[PDB]
């Protein structure tokens, strides 16, 4: 219960509220025991999905291990693991509070996830969050990051000027982005929401991908090329700082980062 | 539609988000061209309630002529006067899209917002926002400062450690906070949000001043002691900074204020 103090920046290294007011999430700018209380209040539930397609099924255990050790602790967590292999799914102990489903199963995430958002998820969850599979955890991933609507800062670009930013550039797609243009490069691989923001959002990438398609067009960066048109037009009410998505062999362990929370393990 | 610049904080002087991660409005801070745009989006309308009793009266020229400046300009705007003199209301022009009501009318503010919060604003209003009159505008107040809920940093206190803070004392008090608690001091002269949470702060303060009066006490500074309460319990989704409730002849011009939008003019 230390008193916030008016007069100290939180940080002094990085931005951590973005021009239209929405937090950015870095280690220093929360306090995780109020969040928590906040949180449990509602008896929030959380879902997370997962796609596990062919090899990556291998990804499941480190993925399930780690995320039960960091992930929401002390909330309610239903993993929604999509796979085309049911059986190749392990048989990871969870805490508490917490389950998993297999959904037997480029244009294919934002698709499957706005499909069982309008069914399963409404429903059995208040917020969903979608992430890669081929990550572990390593550090807390929390109620902090829960809000209307959110996106994650792609690791390689949060020090870029958006011209560097590899957004769609081709104006005959549906997430082209011109070049005087765009907030913030956010990474395909960690973003989320309550279940209605979730819905509208996969729903709209997955409506713009198949007009790109019709029209013999592919984004350059695929989903995550949508993902940042959509974030563009309808401002994601929080942004994770990259913390919540890491490289390490890639990129070390820069000063800026005080936790590297979820990472990648050596669409 | 400058970049937003991950590596360089919105202000190196204060703190711009709170540890349960509600932004504190400064200026820096926004983009006003973004949140005008989602605002306008929605087809924004701001309720704006100010008391005007027995000498009051006075003070309402300059707060509307001031207001219509600088409040909440391109945006839908009702104001509510409440007054014991109908027809010492004057006659100030209002700019397009924007009106004004005469209601005839301690405890008093909080019985009466919350009365017609639960009649009239619902219904014509999305966000309810209540001042003194005894003010003046001076420079921008606008939808940055509009979420569920919201409180400003009393101009006296936003520096101080929170023994110091005025809160109520006396544990026989509904207003009582401990010693070791408090996150900031609240001003009563700038508090609002959506309807929905105006009703219920409105109508929680009002209940507890009865509850204070049946046992024969009076929280130390009245409505504020409970507003105070209030929102330590239930946090502020924003907090507004003291450029929103600034006396300059009595405080000057700090640094830290880079504008002073909102003032006293020399419950
Ligand atoms: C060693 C290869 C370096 C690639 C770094 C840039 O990351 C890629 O960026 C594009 C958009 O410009 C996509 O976001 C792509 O998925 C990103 O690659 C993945 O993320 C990086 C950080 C690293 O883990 C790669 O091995 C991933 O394939
Ligand atoms: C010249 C008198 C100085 C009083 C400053 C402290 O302000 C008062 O603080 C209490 C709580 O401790 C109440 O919030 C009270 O309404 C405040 O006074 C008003 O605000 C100040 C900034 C100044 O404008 C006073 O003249 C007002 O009466
Ligand atoms: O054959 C595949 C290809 C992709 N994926 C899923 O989609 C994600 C994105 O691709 P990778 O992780 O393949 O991309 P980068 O994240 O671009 O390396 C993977 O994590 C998996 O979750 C999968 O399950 N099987
Ligand atoms: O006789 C009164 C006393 C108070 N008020 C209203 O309640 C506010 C709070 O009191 P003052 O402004 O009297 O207090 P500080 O804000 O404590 O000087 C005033 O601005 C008015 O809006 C009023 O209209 N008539």
């Amino acid at each position: 219960y230390p008193q916030p103090k008016v007069l100290t920046p939180s940080r002094k290294d990085v931005l951590v509220v973005t021009p239209w007011l929405a937090p950015i999430v870095w280690e220093g700018t929360f306090n995780i025991d109020i969040l928590n209380e906040q949180f449990r209040l509602q008896n929030t539930t959380i879902g997370l999905t997962v796609f596990a397609i062919k090899k990556y099924v291998a990804f499941l255990k480190l993925f399930l291990e780690t995320a039960e050790k960091h992930f929401m602790v002390g909330h309610r967590v239903h993993y929604y693991v999509f796979t085309d292999q049911p059986a190749a799914v392990p048989r990871v102990t969870l805490g508490t509070g917490r389950q998993l489903s297999v959904l037997e199963v480029s244009m294919r995430r934002m698709e499957m996830i706005s499909d069982f958002s309008e069914r399963r998820f409404l429903s059995e969850v208040d917020y969903l969050v979608s992430v890669d599979v081929d990550m572990e955890f390593r550090d807390h991933v929390g109620v902090e990051i829960l809000t209307p609507l959110f996106g994650t800062l792609h690791p390689s670009f949060y020090g870029s000027s958006r011209e560097a930013f590899t957004y769609e550039r081709r104006p005959q797609s549906q997430a082209y982005i011109p070049k005087d243009e765009g907030d913030f490069y956010y990474m395909g691989a960690f973003f989320g929401g309550s279940v209605q923001e979730v819905q509208r959002l996969t729903r709209a990438c997955h409506q713009a991908m198949m007009v790109d398609q019709a029209n013999g067009i592919e984004a350059v960066w695929h989903d995550e090329s949508h993902l940042n048109k959509y974030l563009l037009r309808h401002k994601p009410t929080k942004v994770l700082s990259p913390e919540y998505l890491w490289d390490q062999q890639l990129l070390g362990w820069p000063a800026v980062l005080r936790k590297l929370r979820f990472t990648a393990v050596p669409r």
